[PDB]
């Protein structure tokens, strides 16, 4: 009751409304029979929430319903990559979570939306890979791929963060090698392929130190390069 | 012995002499006793293993010089803001450092990391504070320094990878904010006001889910905001 909606309550409901526009315009080019389904229970859930006042859901609907746009934004690149493998990661994620939605599981939840990102990198990493033509990255992409399968059906947290630490910093790198090209730099190649050099040892030995301190290592030099094309 | 120092060994190298003459400009402009002192021992150690060819170890100092690299960078920000609740967080930032480093406490030194990208960014939070000339902001600078205190003293790494995602956020909104008086757009400024309400959401009822997930719409929107000018 109270003095009814409140500002909080508007400001969440403002963000499932805008996510579930991008859900609907990717649903509508997927076609795809599951996020279809998907998109009416989001749909039926939030009216239900809504009129019912449950703050406390709607926010778990906000949030899931984001996740459900990574999902179908996944869906959509690994599509248009053709990658089976990784279209069967796309199909298990959403199962999965599908499945953690019924049971309440929220930390599978958490641990899905680090998989998620990790999943549509990973995507985006294999396009990089493609243009540059380059086998090297190709091999740390598919070794992530690897350990994505690996993550999925048994990572805890840990190991989940972990694999998404390394792979944003392979996507990184992937950039800054295309800025290589790009730029025609020698300097920043020999930086490059140093970064590389210590993204292989990350892949090795995974010390958390080790890996926290590369990814600020390789974004600040992501940053600087591209603001010092 | 093997094939000499390794291309690995070479690269971690010269990730640290690059730290270095960072490092060694920051001292120089701060001239700061213990950080002076600092250097020497950094120096030293890094001296020894790359004569001891102990990987290990160099693979420790050059995430522990990144780190004292970040400390140099706090120091120098808090000292131009001049906050002396900040310039006392910086001070203990390092005495715990070097307690850790003494001890050889990796767990504390991680969570330093994270206290210590916290302090720098609240520091640039309070700049960008006071150009706005906001004082709805403040409040929230002003409750992550206190929150930022007790973290240095009491939290764990769960409570420390919680606030510092709640740093991030504001640090990004208060970037929103300034977008909306550069561009003057009246619908920019409605979504930023819609996100600092889920902001104070978030510092009210601090749910990972939750937390996660508006640190995603919140990092989206300044890109899209940023992107779409």
């Amino acid at each position: 009751s109270g003095s009814g909606s409140t500002e909080e309550e508007e400001a969440l409901l403002r963000w499932f409304q805008t996510l579930l526009a991008k859900f609907d315009e990717l649903v509508k080019q997927l076609g795809d029979p599951r996020l279809l389904e998907e998109a009416r229970r989001l749909q039926e859930r939030l009216e239900e929430a809504k009129k019912r006042g449950d703050k406390r859901t709607i926010k778990q609907l906000a949030a899931l319903l984001q996740m459900f746009v990574l999902i179908a934004q996944i869906f959509q690149l690994v599509e248009e990559l053709g990658d089976p493998k990784l279209l069967e990661q796309a199909k298990r994620l959403l199962e999965r979570l599908k499945e953690a939605v019924e049971r309440g599981d929220e930390e599978t939840i958490k641990e899905l939306l680090d998989l998620a990102h990790m999943t549509y990198l990973i995507a985006q990493i294999f396009q990089l890979v493609e243009q540059l033509g380059d086998p090297r990255l190709l091999e740390l992409a598919k070794e992530l791929l690897k350990r994505l399968k690996e993550a999925q059906e048994r990572g805890d947290r840990r190991t989940i963060e972990r694999l998404l630490r390394l792979v944003q910093m392979t996507y990184l790198i992937a950039q800054i090698f295309q800025l290589v090209r790009q730029l025609g730099d020698p300097r920043l190649l020999e930086t490059a392929k140093t970064l590389l050099t210590l993204l292989k040892l990350a892949f090795e030995e995974g010390d958390e130190l080790l890996i926290k301190s590369l990814l600020t290592l390789v974004a600040e030099t992501y940053r600087q390069a591209a603001a010092e094309q």
